[PDB]
């Protein structure tokens, strides 16, 4: 009994590669010479300079006086990832009592780029929106307005979505879609509140987005470490016995078995002591699990295959792995939502400091759509943080909800929040108009180890679900402001 009139949709960026960093210190003169005489931190991101550094590793490897083992991994890492935007080196010198550089800290950082699957996710979404729009009212395509944050991965999703939907049509708005240092500090302080939750014997007293079936967070964290120590030994055994270069026929993003080993070697180090697991590193583990389960399932299966008794993770042999996945999901679903505030006031305070501008703009867009007889649509592409915080504003506004905050699925890549505007169709004029809120968790799956994947390593987007029913326009604007 309602005719569509407009949509304000906020969309999260598409799939991206995990951020990764290798750290070690060297004292050999060849390593010190790379500083070019500088006695402070030096950052190298020019591809020309990265090639120069790369050659140094080949020369340093010729001489085993230094640590050749670290040179071997670093050289491959540098050459594979120096071709990627965002790959960088940080050189932190260490000065002795005579202001002489005796050793330099070599930090190689890379990752965080949108995967080759990102274009497909955004492209599919843009086409669907064009399809849906061309069926409701073709004039809406004539009234599309797109914004994006400054981050490359966000604009990347915005660009491909806009191309698929159809002079930069995307208008970068830092004030609305970009992060603020004040709020990120608050999220960090909330992060400091998360450390005790996993330690000692807390029993998630409030909802804390925690499954009732699961034991204490300190018991769950303890079991995960046991599984990690289990699989790392399986990995080592499989490295020692099997041909690792033949465990997967396809490698994307310039990855190879060595870089794969490095990701997990770091994670295994961070997940070898339950009483030391850092809550911020729980989110790190889960992100790597999604990536490999999407882009490196073949290698993942064989490198963690516990062997035969004597093409899928569905075996009692692979039971230790599925439980590890389930336990990681639980911990990720109990930490990440709470990084944006644990208490309603914190969830609210973080909610406003981050998404106060975006919330105002959405109301204005709906105001425009109502006053303008022509339906329209406005899309905002933002990072993951704004989605949670804006969602917090929605819940903390007291608006009647159709779905509980805890019951909401993970806000994965291409997660969407919609403010669909309609008209109240009756037999009397002057329709009262109505607003309906819907959400989509994006390209997310509940069974990463059972989903059938293509060579493109891509997951379809979950359809939107209604957070509310058709609610009075003026009423929805008053609750928010
Ligand atoms: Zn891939």
């Amino acid at each position: 009994k309602w005719v569509f009139k407009g949509l304000a949709i906020i969309i999260r960026h598409a799939d991206r590669t995990p951020k990764q960093k290798f750290k070690h210190s060297f004292t050999s003169p060849i390593f010190i010479s790379l500083l070019k005489g500088h006695k402070e931190e030096v950052v190298i991101r020019n591809v020309n300079d990265l090639k120069i550094v790369l050659q140094a590793l080949r020369i340093a490897l010729d001489e085993k006086a230094g640590n050749p083992a670290k040179i071997k991994v670093l050289a491959n890492a540098l050459e594979k990832k120096l071709n990627f935007p965002g790959t960088k080196i940080q050189l932190k010198p260490v000065l002795n009592k005579e202001n002489e550089v005796e050793k330099v800290q070599f930090i190689l950082k890379w990752g965080g780029e949108p995967t080759h699957s990102a274009k497909y996710q955004a492209t599919e979404l843009g086409e669907q929106m064009r399809q849906d729009f061309d069926l409701l009212n073709k004039s809406i395509l004539q009234n599309i307005k797109i914004f994006s944050s400054s981050e490359r991965r966000v604009l990347h999703t915005a660009q491909y979505w806009t191309r698929a939907l159809f002079s930069d049509e995307i208008s970068i708005r830092k004030d609305l879609l970009d992060d603020s240092n004040a709020a990120k500090d608050l999220m960090d302080k909330v992060k400091k509140k998360l450390k005790p939750l996993l330690r000692e014997g807390k029993e998630a007293p409030p909802q804390f987005a925690w499954p009732s079936k699961m034991p204490e967070p300190y018991l769950v964290i303890k079991r995960v470490v046991e599984l990690m120590n289990y699989h790392k030994k399986i990995m080592d055994n499989n490295f020692a016995k099997k041909d690792v270069n033949s465990m997967q026929t396809r490698w994307c993003t310039s990855e190879d078995p060595s870089l794969f080993k490095e990701r997990w070697d770091k994670l295994f180090k961070e997940f070898n002591n339950a009483e030391k697991v850092d809550p911020s590193k729980i989110s790190e583990l889960y992100d790597t699990m999604k990536y490999d389960a999407l882009h490196n399932r073949q290698f993942l299966e064989n490198i963690f295959d516990p062997g035969l008794p004597n093409s899928q993770f569905d075996e009692p042999r692979f039971m230790q792995l599925r439980e590890l996945y389930k336990l990681a999901k639980v911990l990720f679903d109990f930490i990440c939502p709470k990084e944006y505030g644990i208490s309603d006031a914190e969830k609210l305070d973080i909610g406003l400091l981050t998404s106060l501008p975006l919330a105002k703009q959405i109301l204005n867009d709906i105001g425009d759509m109502k006053n303008r007889e022509t339906p329209a649509c406005v899309a905002y592409f933002t990072k993951e943080s704004h989605i949670y915080t804006l969602l917090n504003i929605i819940y903390e506004s007291g608006i009647p909800m159709r779905i509980a905050r805890n019951a909401l699925p993970e806000l994965d890549y291409l997660s969407q929040i919609t403010f669909e505007l309609y008209e109240s169709t009756d037999a009397s004029g002057q329709k009262s108009h109505s607003i309906r809120l819907k959400m989509s968790p994006g390209c997310h799956t509940q069974d990463p180890l059972d989903v059938q994947l293509d060579d493109r390593h891509y997951i379809s987007c979950i359809p939107k679900i209604s957070l509310t029913k058709h609610l009075d326009m003026d009423y929805v604007q008053q609750k928010l402001r």
